[PDB]
């Protein structure tokens, strides 16, 4: 947050400016050292608004081992779908040509074949499946706070 006066003379600090106070994308950018880091942080940050209080809740959401809300914040290592289908590598173009990837969604952390919810799918974190007949399916990930 920018209370207006001279705080902006200080070098950006993520803890002070974004975690101890709400911040704008530009503030986050100033506090971080790259666009990559900014895209990643901003995606995790916005996906955790429903959990900014208390800090323990916010930190858990940002860590992303559990899904908050619809799970756009999820960054865990589950790579199998609900029905048990092994997830397809996000970077692979087979058996399904991904409409969603690193380019269309930077900061979504679409690594390997881990489940993610880059488009805010209502059924939670998902992944393109290795089954030729099923393009994508949601995964079973633990919900934050339960
Ligand atoms: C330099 C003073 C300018 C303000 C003139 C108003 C009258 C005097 C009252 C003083 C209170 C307001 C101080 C505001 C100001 O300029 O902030 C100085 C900054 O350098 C401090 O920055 P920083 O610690 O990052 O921001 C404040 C915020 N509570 C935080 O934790 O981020
Ligand atoms: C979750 O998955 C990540 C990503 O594969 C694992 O971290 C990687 O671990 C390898 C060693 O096995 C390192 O070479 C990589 O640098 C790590 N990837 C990065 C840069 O994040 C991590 O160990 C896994 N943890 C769990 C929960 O199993
Ligand atoms: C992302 O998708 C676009 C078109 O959908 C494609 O041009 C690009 O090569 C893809 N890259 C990834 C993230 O695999
Ligand atoms: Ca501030
Ligand atoms: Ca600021
Ligand atoms: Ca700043
Ligand atoms: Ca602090
Ligand atoms: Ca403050
Ligand atoms: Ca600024
Ligand atoms: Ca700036
Ligand atoms: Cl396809
Ligand atoms: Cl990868
Ligand atoms: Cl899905």
């Amino acid at each position: 947050a920018n209370k207006g006066f001279l705080e902006e003379v200080r070098k950006g600090n993520l803890e002070r400016e974004c975690l101890e106070e709400p911040c704008s994308r530009e503030e986050a950018f100033e506090a971080l050292e790259s666009l990559s880091a900014t895209d990643a942080f901003w995606a995790k940050y916005t996906a955790c608004e429903s959990a900014r209080n208390p800090r323990e809740k916010l930190n858990e959401c940002l860590e992303g081992n559990c899904a908050e809300g619809v799970g756009m914040n999820y960054r865990g290592n589950v790579s199998v779908t609900r029905s048990g289908i092994e997830c397809q590598l996000w970077r692979s173009r087979y058996p399904h040509k991904p409409e969603i990837n690193s380019t269309t969604h930077p900061g979504a952390d679409l690594r390997e074949n881990f489940c993610r919810n880059p488009d805010g799918s209502i059924t939670g974190p998902w992944c393109y499946t290795t089954s030729p007949t099923l393009r994508r399916e949601e995964c079973s990930v633990p919900v934050c706070g339960q």
